[PDB]
């Protein structure tokens, strides 16, 4: 049975399973951020949680980390490991909006030369 | 004396301070990529490999990971720490071009649920 939430319904599931799974959450900790997620009018959001731990919700978020605009079917493939994601966006299989993590990146190498 | 190269020198110092000093190659080691800047009029990209080392490289690189487009002197003053990048950003005191690192970003999480 095909059906176009799949893709979401899966993102939900792996919320429910990184919530569950302590070690996820230790490799997930220590970073705070949202994900906002557009697959053909479906909009839902993961927040994540510097404890590592993270909630899947509804909607559009004010003011996201960064958004995935992808078509449902392409992502689900992605989400199973089918398909991948920084190919898949060089050839324009989907987009991105949002910078902030190129700006992150940027201030922690600064970082690394503070006080040299 | 005022000059509006000082922040490309100083990009270049840093160069030259990674690749010489150990425990900055040891935390930078594990990603290669090209950083481009564009800081008015002066074109200049440093190359990130995996061992951790960098190349300082003139001119402009015809696929970087992203590209810091940016005043001369602002960039300064956040190499020197006085100015916050992601702060800066956000405000949009300078512009970032590419989403290649919020791709990897979701690949590596979709990495951690692979075969759960």
């Amino acid at each position: 049975h095909h059906h176009m939430s799949e893709a979401k319904e899966l993102i939900k599931k792996m919320c429910d399973l990184q919530n569950s799974n302590e070690e996820i959450q230790k490799e997930m900790a220590g970073w705070s951020g949202v994900v906002q997620y557009k697959l053909d009018g479906y909009y839902f959001y993961v927040e994540y949680k510097s404890d590592g731990t993270c909630e899947f919700k509804e909607g559009v978020h004010s003011s996201p980390t960064f958004t995935v605009v992808a078509p449902p079917d392409f992502w689900l493939a992605v989400l199973k490991g089918q398909e991948d994601p920084v190919s898949g966006f060089m050839m324009g299989k989907y987009r991105i909006e949002g910078n902030i993590m190129e700006a992150q990146r940027l201030a922690g190498v600064i970082k690394k030369f503070q006080g040299k």
